[PDB]
């Protein structure tokens, strides 16, 4: 319970500032700084390591409470998940016996670049990287960047996929600092630009092309998407939760009646917070089963296809119902709320909606429906990709 | 608990195969009822001591749901007889439980049901006996019933009128006239028709506790009060296994019998239908295993606090609300994707699934349940104790 | 004013006994006679020819009303129309001449019956064809006094698989109507099956010739009218239905529903009831502009493809509406009604249900509003077809 | 009516090209309002005799949705400006109309409205004295009159009666507060104004104080005035729907990447489309017929209750469908774009989005159902007020 804890008084003071801070976009060092001193980040090291020797269920959990109070920290927070999960299931023993306890000393967060962007090989084994990266989630202030390029001028063959991770200020990167969002407006999610950027040996992670075959394996690796699925699953369940919360606030302090005496007793909306606080707790616990589900297969030595296609189709079901949830009621609640909620900008809180709809179109969830869909009816699972 | 689910499982295939011609018969399904009752499934809660299987509520859950995916009236009794013999289980002596528990093993108990302006009244007689007059306007399962679970409110009591006394009494007591006049939408097969008392007597050791001492568990938040968030949480389970049957039974036909508007299972369309309906099911059926497994937790504590039972009967209500609505637009819409000729001969008969879930869901309205968890979130009010909160 | 008037009465009395009827199935004989001498069947005959010289809009709100009524009966009606406008838009002058004053006369009540198709057509040296095979769904086959019929050229010197039609006696050699109709819902529409053994048609009969029905299709030239006019005939039953389901629905609530004050004032009844009449008013209204539409191309003698093409649009855009709308309310008014609605079989409140879950089937939703968004987005008028 | 509406089509493309900027800043569109002043079309409902165009009230109804899908807080002004007008149209003596109307067109009024914290106190020789604040206040800027109202107060010939009157709103005592700074309609200028001792003479008021309450309550001619301004707000709202639409298909077909070899092939994608283009279509269509209705009760002398009634039935049917269809076209068409629509702020589609979500809040869309369903279940029509 104490990292749930710490993760709870961190979203508390995150509240206090979103508001100020998500208008004017930009880096939340300050925040992100505040997390590093956390120690949450090592939710996922080992004790043995110098991390917090904690589990998924608790790191999806404190995603959530998060991603409540801020969606941009809680994407941020989320994401290094994501990438620090890359990592562990390609890098070799070795690597991972330096780079965790090194990410512990030095808090490391993690930012994420990943074709154009092309790897050439090296005699040495090095690469070289170029070119530009559109979209990279936490590229700023990120002590290291998870790179994805393909393989180019390779004589043992080109387009295959190495990734790497990387100091972020290593000569030829730039990061670019062009990210200008309808939501998610704290998340340095811009471009970033390499010019002929070394990658040593010992910071790649797997072969060139493994992450291919991974996926076309079903394997152990395989399960990074839907980690990475069910992650973006919670920011949506958190975002749902916070503008639950807010507009309830809302709708106690400020909401005017309508032959109703309370606004907190008009029948209509007392059903809005219902419908939707239902679905909230309906959708809640199923998420729980499932991250359950993905600590198990993550302690696993080895992981079948059909194990990670199952758990795959319980977290598309998870993250379709999560964002048909938080569409809704991000733009919903303010029916009941009032006019007034809405007359007010200052009061901030199309911030919900503004994040849930930017986020929620980062793969299609019509696709996720089909894959769901094909699962049921055909019994095929997802072909494992970086999105399915 | 695998062996008493293979058990529900085969007894749900032999179901399938006869529901059709049954359901539209209407009427008792005696034979089902006698292979429920074969199965051992109904002692399921009865401890290993007292001759039942020792089981716990995720499995009763569990086979309910199953059940109900191939024969929604034989989903509802035998999920309606778990919500007897809690209430039984929740008030019965150490008495009442050493005598009972073996006789409802041995005699193959399938428990049925019968409940200040209510019709049916309990006056006093000699020796702590009382008198039970009146008609029960619904009465789930009154048919074939071993035992009738019996709610009546006091009346010419010296100790008090308009108390609720609960007794557990024998289906051929005289004076006990299960009237058959039920002749439904869906649940046919539920003899939820109603029953007459005409000078019905009941004896002290019939008694589910003293009279009013429901009313004051329920106050108090004592641990009967989760008899209500258990009951409800078996009718959610009715939903979500009918919302499971009609969704495999439409995919059995999409494959083998729907054309294209190259191949159906293919459509867009169709492949959309059936992703939106299983994903919304998948995550109800996983958040319905986790309330379920608070039920059973609970269940086993001393002393259950108002805001644990409070904060479960939330859930549960959350549950029921979400598998409402679940199943009655599924039972509907995956028409849909199955095509014209679905409907084209009533005898595929899917409208089955429909027809159970719109005449089940109707038996405490959504709209309720949805301003209580409202008035939990907005207000932090939990609900109030009652038969149906 | 006076045709409606006679369609309200007709639909009064058909109320009385459709609960009996529609459960026993088979043809509903004495209510299609009481259409005969009602005189609407003639409703789009010209005075000159002994009709009643009336519009499509009239007889769109006569079909609906009926629908509202006995939804078996209320497509019967339609489709005469349907099969009527077929023979208008392909006969001769000449053969109108002699066709329509002989409904008149004889009170033709018109029935329907029809690439891979089961029925052939076998040229005979006269201009005759032999018709062979079995038709499905065969709609208000029963009781017909002509039956338009469909079939496709076979050992044709001049082309096989080019469909002809015909407008033949239902007593004519070799047709056998064959009764084996036995549905969920629109139980009386005899939408059975047709034998045709060795019938022959006579040139006389035929409507156009061998493929004019597809060269049409594929001009979209003004005898492809037949399908935007049969679809909103489709949707005038689903407005019907909606209605009739609504109305039946509210006689529930004020007469029998229990409260817990009066169930007629409970907050959430009252939102059930406004969101659906709300909803059938605009659709109501939509539908009456796009049958005013349907009569003013009706009456020119050329349509580009752009005006069946914009009409095509409107029409599927009003049955997407109509069909969502009767869908949800003949199931959802339940949780108006309470539970004894359900519990008491014989108020007989899932007829409406049955009857629009059966008829939305006809041609699939989805591609209606396929056909909308393709038109909108990429401005592509519908393929015409029989179903576009 | 072709030349005024093609009037409102040009200035709605000219609103068109600068909307996205001008929004932004929030402030009064002054430019905007004074070119809509040298268009003519302010004196639409004014008499070609006293100098106006004549037309009706299809031709207005039309020209707010128009410039409602380029600009929502100009459709805003400029449909309120004719609710203002109504309101006077339906008070005013003929004294009154005779000396305003020339005025309103030789001067180019812009009418404002301004609405209990404001008072009126008699003065004497029949004047009233105004004092208090005003909420929001639509169009308060830039107005050459302001429709004002107020409660009477220590007035010897009756207390809490309802005042309305149309004075300059440079009157001395008049402060026009300039603190609207809303989520959306940021240009409609909605907020306080301030009167300190403001005079109102007699023949600026409109009617007798509390004659509007007996004109309502008794469904007079003046009882119009609700369901005329319902459907200007009806209006508004399918026009954000239809310019929501449009603008998010220009960017599908030129920007959007497939996931399919196009976008705008794709199944999904064009289902969306036309679910949205669907409801649209009946939806306007729906409209134009109640707008109809409006006129022809507006030229009536006596309106019953049944036709008052069962035209604010029909208005409030409307605006739920109305409002329904934006706020779910305005959110989920982000689904038919992709992501990179929402990365960047500067596509500025959340417009759409906020302008509707801020307006149909003005009265709560569940007492607009529970009044159709009143009507409906109940058979009682709606209390006239000034939401009903």
């Amino acid at each position: 319970h104490r990292a749930l804890d710490v993760a709870t008084e961190l979203a508390k003071t995150f509240r206090v500032t979103v508001r100020e801070r998500e208008r004017a976009g930009g880096t939340p060092k300050a925040e992100r700084d505040a997390i590093r001193r956390s120690g949450l980040l090592t939710l996922l090291i080992s004790k043995e390591r110098g991390g917090l020797g904690e589990s998924w269920p608790t790191v999806y959990e404190a995603i959530a409470e998060i991603a409540s109070a801020d969606a941009s920290l809680g994407h941020l927070f989320g994401y290094h998940f994501s990438n620090f999960a890359y990592v562990d299931l390609f890098a070799s023993p070795e690597q991972k016996a330096r780079w965790y306890p090194q990410a512990v000393r030095e808090r490391w967060f993690l930012g994420n670049a990943s074709w154009r962007v092309t790897a050439t090989p090296l005699p040495d084994g090095s690469y070289e990287i170029n070119g530009t990266k559109a979209f990279c989630s936490g590229s700023a202030d990120a002590d290291r960047l998870l790179v994805f390029a393909v393989t180019s001028r390779d004589p043992n063959g080109d387009g295959r996929i190495v990734a790497a991770l990387i100091p972020s200020d290593r000569a030829g990167v730039q990061v670019n600092g062009d990210w200008d969002s309808l939501g998610m407006r704290q998340t340095d999610s811009g471009s970033v630009t390499f010019s002929g950027v070394v990658v040593y040996p010992d910071e790649l992670l797997g072969t060139p092309g493994q992450v291919t075959d991974a996926f076309a394996s079903g394997s152990k690796p395989s399960l990074w998407t839907p980690i990475t699925q069910l992650i973006f699953t919670h920011l949506y369940l958190g975002i749902a939760r916070g503008a639950l919360e807010e507009a309830a606030h809302y709708s106690r302090s400020h909401s005017r009646p309508f032959g109703v005496e309370k606004a907190t007793e008009d029948p209509y909306v007392l059903a809005i917070y219902g419908e939707f606080a239902a679905q909230l707790q309906v959708a809640e616990a199923g998420a729980r089963e499932v991250a359950l589900r993905v600590q198990e297969l993550w302690e696993r030595n080895h992981v079948t296809p059909e194990q990670r296609g199952q758990l795959m189709v319980q977290v598309a079901s998870a993250k379709i119902v999560a964002t048909r949830l938080v569409i809704e009621l991000t733009s919903r609640l303010y029916e009941a709320m009032g006019a007034r909620a809405a007359a007010s900008r200052q009061f901030g809180f199309d911030r919900f909606w503004r994040d849930a709809r930017t986020h929620t179109l980062h793969d299609p969830v019509a696709y996720k429906i089909r894959e769901v869909g094909n699962w049921f009816l055909n019994h095929r699972f997802p072909t494992p990709s970086f999105y399915s």
